[PDB]
């Protein structure tokens, strides 16, 4: 057998909602059944041949079993249609893209949804390891999953935002730079949000509460009006003496991702427009403490398996999970600062961690289509010391 | 670029704990990274040669962020090497073998280990969402995560017993024939523990605490199982029905991982390849009948082999439930005499996240031992899945 | 040894506060405290001559040992001064005061401040027994004290609402019956509240937060909004074919209330002034499933106790927990509808329970100066299938 | 009105079970049932001339309303018997105990079921009061009820257990006079359970289950075989510098303990037979930190109002808590030892917190009975800062 080629067909996705804001009512499987349904819906596929659907997922506690396959079922797909959940942390919505696109290059599957999906605000908390065969005697506690599952490094036992403050000395990345690239990305996001540079790839979610019902279809995350003083006077979000602050960190947030990838001469046989191919992929392994610098291996593995150097890239999504990381892939990296998250990126948009790769691939498409651009790179970094890439190719 | 070809080079498992015991304080995570550092070593590979680790894992609930990673960190493999956990619930020790696969096959990877791992007597308890956005008014509850991600229907809210029910009665598999089929997996459990048939797959695991000991049976089997005793069991999931804890699993704990790698280099490196992976393939059905998955997943495999079912020397068909295990086996036409050689999960245990790497490390040795051509691993999965996959000895 | 006299020399309630409102943030414990001190202050005695402290509280869950202890200890008094806590639910207050004119009588205590408290708002959930000795395996509950401890009938396991439509339906209680009473409930408590008639039984309570700073001194449970047609427009609360509604019974509401309570020749000898002697107390028993007639039983008790006729009496406060009960009540006894609740009552004014039987009796003790009455009733209702009454008589 | 005389009637008691021992599935109020309903039938009074029951409870979190008044009902009591739950903590089944007496005095009642009960092996657990509004995001904590509302001082937050410590040394009451004290205790009980001496006021309790069906008769908490060497090697419990330890202070345990109260002449005129008079009772306050100093004021107090010397009483009951606060308490009053728990004490027996002021009343009486004494004194010391006392006269 030879290998295949592999096609974007559509992608979409949410609004990115605000920790306890307009989508923490919406479970993480329906933000994920509504990007499936949108994507199969754009794509014009026939939704009978949907052959799997993947979508990543990092908070799954108490979600129930296997929530990829919840949210198909919930997407209107046939019982027959197999999935699955991945949890590669922040890599988790771009490696079930990976992944999809490495079933349909080895000719394994010919159309697949995959993507990502996560609801911060529901996550739940967990009783301590006494509950099962009793706490007897003395008080215990509860533990937030968020900090657990998501955003606690496990190996190290601190916050992600102290891998940052680890990034920040290690590469001198200043409390001052990290502010400047805050605001720089706040005023993208609001420039691209008033463009309506993002009206393409959002699907609208209706929301309804006992309260209220709205329309979710506006990124809610950005701070309007921010200023390099504001941001200068903002203190340490994790340690005292540190430089990673909640303005020039992302957030936490509630959102999903998803896109049709299809084998290429199927797409075309079907009568389908492809959007773009996907030229390569890759993973990369870095220390925990130093989590942010994943994208570094990543994409120097990507670039080589698409035998492209980096100035051939035309427009790159890197994800913000916090500035200091931010800056120091893109110095190591050597990154021209202007194909780089043109419409903003995290720290004005959010971080529903296992949507988030799915999230800039999708901004990184349409920003392609609207520049003309050839060639797209979207990478970020993960938790435990992890990056992952995507090169895309415009048709 | 062409497809290469994948071989399994190393194959091993923990012994099966029962809920609470042996394993009970050993995390999925150490289970797990024990079970890597085995296959690497059995394989004989330069450990630095590994180009990523793919665990399944289930109840992942406050185990950290990606339970794969830890797990390989701790199995003492360098930071460099890639790892990412999978949730495809009771299939999911057999997808991450699939994926390794599939990454090799693609030329995306050289050498991976995979497999699965679960604890589910760690399996924590949990508050959902309103304790974090506030109860208000009125009670809520507190959830099992064994039943909540693991156990229980998410679509119908009912326990996977009960869909071993749906499948009794949709497939005209009575209480005595479930019965019967569990005595016969004890029976061939027992035979294969007394005769030393798990020694070659067995990894031992150290375990202290208070105690300390090695684990290396499994401990899930039940001596002197009658026909009689089983009979006279109360049915578990309804009062009415034919599931009992005699004709179905437990709940327990385990790992297995295996060394996948591309053919060519496994042979260059001077290893030897134990048999190369001929293919794999996954199946949907309704989630009430979930215990059917491996009817469709089989059929694709088969196929997708250029194998009739009659090819197959032997076969591992999970036994999560009798009932289950009894329909798949009458809508396929296994021969009974191939399967489960050395007994299944009735007898031996459950793990899910790591089940289906299980056994795929049993259906090796087994046949090794029986010096077998044509293996054929498949189980059923929660919310209505089957995967299977076909190995050819070399 | 002679049966000695009771007087009440003070009597001062805090406003009563909604359910996540006004005092939302201040604890049962802390409002007991305020008008303990306030109590001791306007009666204008010796405070290292009180005797006891005697306060109601229903949900006494994780306040800490003996809560009226802590609120005699937090209001300033000696560390000799005794205290216990007392729970006959909705009655506690009332039997608060009665088990210290009882003292008082009795010749054990010349000066006792008695009243109760209650913070409904800051009750605590639960993990049943099942924590301590371990879930094993499966699921629990996690139940809101509200419920557990003050709302549902521990006999049959449903709400109070319920013996409300067992009331309703045993005496003939209309739908229309019970709105009209609300709507006359409103009516009086926001006329008495706008004449200032509460401005000399309250005490006003400074409430700090991150949020707000302000001092909480009006009843802030009164529906404005209050019409017939609003209240023929709500939905049953607790049966769908039933008649009780959030209109036409009390709330879940935040509140204390206190009395200064002496032997008469002490307090005479001391220069106070006692403004009622009390007369007789009585407590009575009814079937918890029809727990709203209690008060039948004990006013009957207090009046023969106080060689009265229900017509010798003034002015009454039978409390408002549903109107349904307190309709079959009054029918039952005959009560002369212009003599009774001239102020407003609970479904008006709220029922913070294990103060609530002292706050009507402060109500009822004001209500009767402003009206130069001589004899008055306090009765109410008490789940489990009980009721208290005391008849006072001003001085 | 003239005072009336208060008699005992009947007394009786659960034995008292060990923490997760023979009465960890049975409830509070059905232990109190077990009690009220022995208590009654001993008395011979008609089985439904009872005026109130008043019960003393601590731990009453999720308990349901007035456990009290569930208490009496399961007991087969009518509808129409009121009842109320008292809490002065440890006071709780000696306080409730006065109360009746108090009413009967009073002449309010003629016929009154006092007493205690509790059941710390069942004592729920508690979220923070938070859960709520929400624990937002951040590790939280779960709260044990039998240390926040039992154990730990509500004013200082440690465990009683410290508040011996402070006693021990404001007293100089060392390890080896606490152990000493502990094997006395121990030694007493033996013999007194050998010798039959509890089988008149223990109501055996049948305790089914699914796994254990049995009768329950005998104390469970005394420790066989204790010796000064055993004692002397425990390491202690609540600071490592400390004195206190599991073997010299009580236990955490479950039971109860109830008494008919009547009036005096009317008991006479319907054929009873009068088991003791209750001369006096009173109540005392100290330091909540020295707590254990209670039964000072409180037996100075009861002995004052009886018109008697401390020498005249012949047995006395004095609760032992924590040896160092029961031989500081001795030591101030001049306890003769010889004439104090004479079958053994709460180190040896348990202290089941609301049941047992009740309890060792019962015990009290029935001492006095086997070895035909007059005068009796019942008193302990309550968490928060009090002590209680009784003095009775047989019969």
């Amino acid at each position: 057998a030879s290998m295949k080629n592999c096609v974007i067909v559509s992608a979409v996705r949410t609004a990115i909602g605000s920790f306890n804001g307009s989508l923490a009512s919406t479970s993480a499987i329906d933000l994920g059944a509504t990007v499936i349904k949108a994507a199969i819906e754009r794509a014009k596929i026939d939704s009978q041949h949907v052959d799997e659907v993947i979508m990543g997922n990092v908070l799954q506690a108490g979600l129930g079993q296997n929530p990829a396959r919840q949210a198909l079922l919930k997407s209107g797909l046939a019982e027959t249609v197999c999935g699955f959940t991945v949890n590669k942390v922040c890599g988790s919505g771009l490696k079930s893209v990976a992944l999809a696109a490495q079933a349909i290059q080895a000719g394994q599957a010919q159309s697949i949804v995959a993507g990502g999906m996560e609801n911060m605000s529901l996550a739940p908390y967990l009783l301590d390891a006494k509950a099962r065969s009793g706490y007897r005697l003395g008080d215990g506690q509860v533990y937030d999953v968020i900090l657990r599952d998501g955003l606690m490094c496990a190996t190290h036992g601190y916050h992600m935002g102290i891998t940052a403050e680890n990034v920040a000395k290690e590469y001198g990345i200043t409390r001052e730079m990290q502010d400047e690239l805050a605001l720089h990305s706040q005023r993208k996001a609001a420039a691209a949000i008033e463009s309506g540079a993002f009206t393409a790839e959002i699907v609208p979610v209706n929301v309804v509460t006992r309260k209220k019902t709205f329309v979710f279809s506006q990124d809610e995350f950005p701070k309007a009006n921010s200023t390099a003083e504001a941001l200068g006077a903002l203190r340490p979000a994790f340690d005292k003496a540190g430089t990673v602050t909640a303005g020039n960190a992302s957030g936490i947030n509630d959102g999903a991702a998803a896109l049709v990838i299809m084998e290429e001469s199927a797409a075309l046989a079907a009568g389908l427009t492809p959007l773009a191919r996907i030229k390569s992929y890759a993973s990369g392994g870095v220390p925990p403490a130093l989590m942010g610098m994943g994208p570094v291996p990543a994409t120097q593995k990507a670039l080589q398996l698409a035998g492209l150097q980096l100035a051939d890239i035309d427009l790159i999504e890197a994800n913000e999970a916090f500035a200091a990381q931010f800056l120091a892939v893109g110095k190591n990296l050597g990154f021209d600062s202007e194909k780089v998250n043109v419409n903003g990126g995290a720290i004005a948009l959010g971080h529903p961690i296992g949507a988030s790769g799915a999230r800039i691939l999708v901004t990184l498409l349409h920003a392609m289509q609207a520049r003309d651009k050839t060639l797209g790179l979207a990478t970020l970094c993960i938790g435990g010391g992890q990056g992952i890439a995507m090169v895309i190719e415009r048709l």
